[PDB]
């Protein structure tokens, strides 16, 4: 049998022993996740343009009614309800905030003529709906400032809900981001990153206890267009004191990088501090299980401290751009020294198991946080976790090796998993150990051992069924919900079977010309490659651009502010038509005809080259080899 | 049994089959690695001031009959002769290397007055020795300039061997590195590092045919002090144009860093192009096997493209920090194109095998470079390898997670180790089917398996001699060094156990301040630390330096540039002084006696500190679980 399974006798064990281990009787969150609230509107819906649904609470219904689910870990339930606290709310005078209506939250600060608005959520519905509620509850002002604060499509996404391209252009309206979000708003392993990310956020799971119930730093992420303004104003350097609107403003930019993607926010009429996604109501990830660069847990630990000696000593309300705020200076300050601790405690502690020799394969069975951070709501790892940031900051230190060279030369896990299971018995015999070895309630055993045979015979119905039991009952005790949502995902998969049915125009537009022809790179097929050689200078008038393309050994390279004499073909057009191009919005041809796209030298070599640029499916297998 | 044991019939046919794929036939390298040759000693023979010895080469006298030895691949073996091509070489009028005194070349460049030096080795016995030689061949000149092409040990290491101090005082001798030298010349995983380096470098292997025969970009690493003198001028941005001594140089950066730690240099008057550790006689590391984070071939592919463009195209001659030089234009071109396309392809071709969902266990096994880049000899993975720079590319941009939940939480190996082999019949059944895998050649599957096994049982004698057999044919199949080394450093591990028995103030001084507290932070020991607050205001009047220490939540912080009235304790005292405090060459007691440690409040809080303060064993075990 193949639907989501109850919880068992152990499961329901270690829901009770979380319940033993933290703090229930800590109830504070809840009494600060509604304090100033001014409306939660009775249903939320959103929808896009093209009629889609962008955003919606109602599936979170079967939380409202308080009572424990052992399916969930309790300590992920509390989070859940928590986010479930969403609508208009007032954290000081003149500063407010939609919460819920997206993954972010959204912040109104009141201007002499106008709104300040801190992030645009997600995609422009749910900008526009958070807007909607606010000018209904607190009379429609104009917005005269938008202000990224910080470099991600949760925060950027939502912006052409909120203003148009004429505002920004008359000067009606700036958009502030710290210096360097252009080069980090924007991919070359995206669409891995992507087909990682179903699981990750649960994008096939349903809402329900036995499914996705959260996303930890919110209800999850809204479906819509992705929109992007270029800022008009950068924060340079350390930062700036700036008034806008008649209200004082300071950045602190992330330290001391030339190009910070993030900034806190202080406002002194308020002593009102707005943490940048380094504060957050859980442990955030180093390392998003989607794939991405290990984050400097070091860094961020002296960036926080940085923070607690400027503003933490004067701060009345802290406050985020996701999650609630946090009222009162003593509470503030603990709050940014434990946040900091966490950080500086994951990242130091690591490397000191690390040189006594505990690898990367070990690490988060061996650290434990103290109890000063373990008990506090907002270090548990509903979002990051304990066990894969110690991971990931001793890969960043160490790499991925362990060192024993065992493991130096691996065999893919399809082509030890027939060995595997032959030394074992037999498929039979594995599979009968194994549910031994269920029924004593080890899953983190029986979920390697049984994938050994998933990947060694992916057609065999009950390796799959049982390795999907294991992996479900894993995440119905997972506190993170990225990892409960990749459990489920998994389990999915198994029981099911991969989907066999199945670009934002402003975020190629704000990507950098030498990252573009970098991905056409890595869209390469080597094949077709192989044996040809031939340049091409391409020439970007709209932006003043020159690149020196150059194919060889199989290889496309691309050189900013070069050209060649002995170029095939020097093709010049605007970098905007050239966008059209890849969006298929336009063709070749007709881009000629416009006298839009002029060549010279062979007039074949750019289209050869586009034609040997592959394509890549998005379902692919995770949890059986390949097809 | 426990001694090398001979190559297998398999090992014999694998050795066969690098000779069928490789061009033995190009021996061009021979003709390259003696042409200008002026001097090669008999013997080497470098003593350290404390009569240690340094570097010796009698030890590699079995590669000096040229005869074929099956174990060792016969790639590797090639690369092994080449590099015992040592002594004073010239490369160009008035260009001068010494190789093979050490892992890296020094260059001697003549100025009208005296040498420019590039680089200075690993210590300085090496250095006085390159030096003395040239001064017997060429006469004796004073050195002018230093110039350290880049931030590793092997570069500056042996400077004091060349000048003193009160000549860089004086004025008589400047030393020129690229801007950001001094942050990338310096450790928090410093003990993990050098432990896992014993096996990259084989620190306990014999030099032999079943043992250590090469490291190739070099024949080993000398022993001795290490040394360090701060550069006087830096090359900023991109680069800079300078004369020296009469003679042109010019300095590339690595692009488009503020800190670049490497720099090419061009000398127009001779046409000649010196790479910096870009360019070498292999395929070098985005990863060592002995833990850092992972480098950036997409960078590296642009920074040669960006020589290629700038001087390649004109260069007569191009030589290197490793391995031997390569002259005319046309070998020269494709060299760099080559080069370029290689670190261009991996990282390329990763990601498209990443985006279609090849994961970081997949990847090593399923990547082949075209035969363009596949059949160069300087292309070879002797030090970096295909198969873990691509994990490596892989884990830079997803991490080091496959994506599978069956691996997101997994039981250390000694936890699960009991249960694969109970699933697999026991330590016997185990051991005999793994005999039988064994005799047919089935090395990385046995290395895989057997290690469950000895993670079982440690002392398991028969486990560890088989593993250790199998070990040991992988690397006699080796072409790469670090690869072999490690092989046989767990071959010869598994046998016999580690060792029972078993800091440079130049590094030291080096160490910026706040990396020393971070340094200090992760010795912590966080069980005598649980429960303790303190805070110390540091000043370093020496070099003008304030910081802030606070210990809270178990957990060292420290701030630059802060101080708070509310610390326990405020000490001063010299930079130069507490480095001595550190390196145990002075006692606190006698610093505060001679005025040069002040206190004022608790004057306790810094040897509370100090006490909490835990130290590494450095021979922790690899190979089996923890004693
Ligand atoms: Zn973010
Ligand atoms: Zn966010
Ligand atoms: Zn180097
Ligand atoms: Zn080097």
């Amino acid at each position: 049998t193949t639907a989501p399974k109850p919880p068992s006798a152990f499961t329901v064990e270690a829901q009770r022993r979380v319940e033993a281990e933290l703090p229930f009787a800590d109830r504070a969150d809840f009494e600060r996740a509604d304090r100033g609230l001014i409306r939660r509107p009775e249903r939320l819906l959103i929808r896009n343009p093209d009629g889609s649904v962008a955003w919606q609470l109602g599936g979170y219904d079967f939380l409202l009614d308080g009572k424990p689910r052992d399916s969930i870990n309790p300590s992920l339930q509390r989070q859940a309800l928590l986010n479930l606290k969403y609508g208009l709310f007032e954290v000081a005078e003149g500063i407010y905030q939609v919460r819920g209506f997206d993954l972010a939250n959204i912040t109104f600060i009141r201007g002499d003529s106008g709104w300040i608005v801190v992030d645009t959520l997600t995609t422009p519905a749910t900008a526009r709906a958070a807007y909607e509620l606010v000018s209904r509850e607190l009379g429609e002002r104009p917005i005269r400032t938008v202000i990224y604060s910080h470099a991600h499509a949760d925060h950027f996404g939502g912006v052409r809900g909120l203003v148009e391209p004429q505002q920004v252009a008359s000067g009606a309206v700036q958009i502030i981001a710290p210096a360097g979000f252009m080069e980090a708003a924007i991919v070359l392993a995206g669409n891995a990153m992507m087909r990682r990310a179903t699981y990750q956020y649960g994008t096939q799971l349903p809402k329900g206890p036995q499914g996705q119930v959260d996303m930890a730093i919110g209800k999850g992420l809204a479906r819509g267009p992705l929109s992007l303004l270029a800022p008009t104003r950068l924060i340079e350097g350390e930062g700036e004191d700036l008034v806008l609107d008649g209200v004082p403003f300071t950045f602190q930019n992330t330290p001391g990088t030339e190009s910070p993607a993030e900034m806190n926010i202080w406002l002194p009429r308020q002593k009102a501090l707005l943490m940048a996604e380094n504060v957050v109501g859980t442990l955030h990830n180093l390392y998003t299980l989607r794939g991405a660069e290990v984050r400097d847990a070091l860094g961020w630990s002296k960036y926080i401290n940085q923070a607690l000696h400027r503003f933490g000593r004067q701060a009345e309300v802290m406050f985020a751009v996701h999650n609630w705020p946090r009222w009162g200076n003593a509470e503030i300050v603990e709050v940014l020294e434990k946040q900091r601790d966490l950080y500086g405690y994951l990242h130091d502690q690591t490397l000191h198991l690390a040189n006594q020799g505990v690898t990367i394969g070990q690490v988060h069975n061996r650290l434990r946080l103290p109890p000063s951070l373990d008990q506090e709501w907002y270090d548990r790892g509903y979002h990051g976790s304990v066990s894969h940031n110690a991971r990931a900051v001793l890969n960043r230190y160490l790499g991925y090796y362990d060192g024993n060279p065992a493991t130096l030369d691996p065999l893919s896990p399809e082509d030890s998993a027939g060995r595997y299971v032959e030394y074992m018995g037999g498929a039979e015999r594995l599979l009968e150990q194994a549910r031994a070895s269920y029924a004593r309630g080890e899953y983190r055993w029986v979920v390697e051992v049984v994938n050994r045979l998933v990947f060694a015979e992916p057609d065999n119905r009950a390796a799959r069924e049982l390795q999907a039991d294991a992996l479900e009952q894993l995440g119905y005790q997972a506190e993170n919900a990225g990892w409960r949502n990749s459990y489920l995902s998994a389990a999915y998969e198994l029981r099911h079977g991969v989907p066999r049915d199945q670009g934002s125009a402003d975020a190629l537009a704000a990507m950098d010309t030498g990252l573009l022809f970098d991905y056409l790179g890595v869209r390469l097929d080597a094949g077709a490659a192989e044996g040809k050689a031939l340049s091409i200078n391409l020439r970007l008038p709209d932006i003043g651009e020159n690149y020196l393309l150059e194919l060889k050994n199989s290889h496309l390279n691309n050189l900013r502010g070069v050209q060649s004499e002995d170029a095939g073909q020097t093709v010049s057009i605007d970098r905007a038509d050239l966008n059209r191009l890849l969006l298929k919005e336009v063709s070749a041809v007709r881009l000629v005809f416009e006298g839009k796209l002029k060549s010279s030298g062979n007039p074949l070599l750019l289209g050869q080259l586009f034609g040997m640029l592959g394509d890549f499916d998005f379902w692919f297998d995770i949890v059986t080899p390949a097809a």
